[PDB]
């Protein structure tokens, strides 16, 4: 099986990443807007979870 | 920070985890074939960010 998320999981990343925007010293390669709105498909990706099983992939670390 | 992989880092990513794949003894919770059907996947995500310009998002650190 592919590893995927869980809903917890994937609720924790999201709000990483809010806190994250709101730091004034995060460093991003894309616009404030853009990080915006990838966090918008992410919150509706996360309901996709819960409504149709969607398995996004979680990454996997070496160490 | 919030950084997406170029097709370097990514294939580079992904040769490391089939280096990883190949010491058993590994540190993680996935199993072998988990590990290898998620490389599986990784390589059709490699390609689109070649033919499509995916944006495969890094870890967030520092």
């Amino acid at each position: 099986g592919v590893e995927h998320y869980t809903y917890e999981e994937y609720a924790k990343h999201i709000q990483e990443l809010k806190d994250y925007a709101k730091d004034p010293n995060a460093v991003k390669d894309v616009s404030q807007k853009d990080l915006e709105e990838t966090i918008k498909k992410m919150e509706q990706e996360l309901e996709k979870i819960k409504t149709e099983g969607l398995k996004i992939m979680k990454p996997i670390t070496i160490e």
